[PDB]
């Protein structure tokens, strides 16, 4: 092995400017980091700067440096979709032709009709809403009618809420599995169906810990599958395991926040493993991108950057750190959807004694997967070109 351990960090939605095909997606003008840097009157990310973020692209407060710690470039998405599952699946060696869909005005009548026809239950709600709003609104109606509350959100999800004392948990799960089958349909293709059981009384409804998720498996066997099958460690941190529906994962560490995510990354640096440690930092997307909150997004980026020197201190000569993103989600952009953007790539190891250089632009996210596979001597993915020997 050239590297014993690879630490891959996805800063979820942290895009570095409109992609060549951004017009197809209604994403002309998008620029996640650049618009944030503008809003902040200069982002303070000195450690990402030291790695070479500004060498990729200069932005307010993010300048190029003469001797970046590692190698740097950006990546272009080849898959059709700009959603989380597409980006992550591509990163780990796949190509996804069929995009996952999001439903801001609610789900189509035809899908809901087929769900009614299969379940014998009425559907109410059908709108993007918080777990608090639809419950407050329609929780009482649900209790009195045995109807299902269907709701969505800014991401590719279909949520089914029902009171545990009105619809038994087992029945809610059966219903969600049916919905999961019906949404394996390109017209209605959602990343995840979510059971949202709740208890309580009107004006005091609470969601229970009995949530279950029904995800689609990646459309192909990934570099993670191949690592796991060759007896390497694949440690998933945060949403990573759910994103791949557990495929190729040997250990999964739950996280509650970006800072918690960084703590778990630090924990894996303390572990004697051989293989991949894979972190998703989701707050960027979930709390700030979709809520179009450039200030919160800016602060979160600064909070993340401040954690980095501890990571640098723990990396060994035969460790590689890879930092990237899975799409954009520009918080100064119309609507609530992701943005089709290039993503940054930084590749750093303490063994890089002379610092890094510019890498050729990565023409697919799968170049990461290809690099990982070549490093560990496993079957190369069908998609992606390794940059391992460029390092
Ligand atoms: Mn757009
Ligand atoms: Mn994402
Ligand atoms: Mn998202
Ligand atoms: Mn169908
Ligand atoms: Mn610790």
């Amino acid at each position: 092995n050239k590297y014993k351990r690879i630490f891959l960090v996805v800063m979820d939605s942290v895009g570095i400017g409109e992609a060549p095909d951004a017009e197809q997606f209604g994403d002309l003008g998008s620029d996640t980091i650049g618009h944030i840097a503008e809003h902040m009157n200069g982002l303070q990310m000195p450690n990402m700067v030291k790695l070479g973020l500004g060498n990729i692209r200069e932005m307010k407060g993010i300048s190029k440096v003469e001797k970046p710690l590692g190698y740097y470039t950006k990546m272009q998405e080849k898959s059709t979709g700009k959603d989380t599952m597409t980006g992550h699946w591509e990163i780990m060696g796949l190509y996804i032709d069929t995009p996952f869909q999001v439903f801001p005005e609610g789900f189509p009548k035809e899908l809901l009709d087929e769900l009614e026809e299969k379940t014998g239950r009425k559907i109410i709600g059908n709108k993007p809403a918080s777990g608090t709003e639809i419950l407050d609104e329609l929780g009482q109606e649900q209790m009195e009618t045995g109807s299902l509350i269907v709701y969505t959100a800014a991401d590719s999800v279909l949520q089914i809420a029902a009171h545990e004392e009105v619809v038994p948990l087992d029945e809610l799960y059966k219903i969600c599995k049916i919905a999961r089958e019906l949404t394996l349909d390109e017209k209605y293709m959602v990343g995840r169906v979510i059971a949202r059981p709740f208890v309580g009384e009107p004006g005091n409804f609470t969601r229970t810990p009995n949530r279950h998720d029904y995800a689609l498996k990646p459309f192909g066997r990934t570099v993670m599958n191949e690592l796991k099958d060759s007896d390497y460690d694949v440690i998933a941190i945060g949403k990573i395991s759910d994103i791949y529906d557990g495929e190729g994962v040997t250990e999964s560490l739950r996280t509650k926040s970006n800072m918690d995510g960084m703590d778990k990354l630090v924990d894996t640096l303390n572990m004697d493993f051989t293989g991949l440690s894979f972190l998703n930092l989701v707050d960027f997307d979930a709390l700030f991108g979709h809520r179009r909150d450039p200030q919160g997004y800016g602060e979160a980026l600064q909070e993340y950057d401040a954690r980095l020197p501890e990571v640098f201190a723990k990396l060994k000569e035969d460790d590689l750190l890879l930092i990237t993103a899975d799409h954009g989600n520009d918080p100064i952009h119309p609507g609530t959807d992701h943005t089709r953007e290039y993503v940054p790539l930084l590749a750093y190891s303490p063994s890089m004694k002379e610092g890094g250089q510019e890498l050729p632009l990565r023409q697919t996210f799968a170049d990461i997967g290809a690099t990982v596979a070549e490093n560990f001597g496993v079957k190369m993915p069908e998609y992606g070109t390794s940059f391992l020997n460029e390092l």
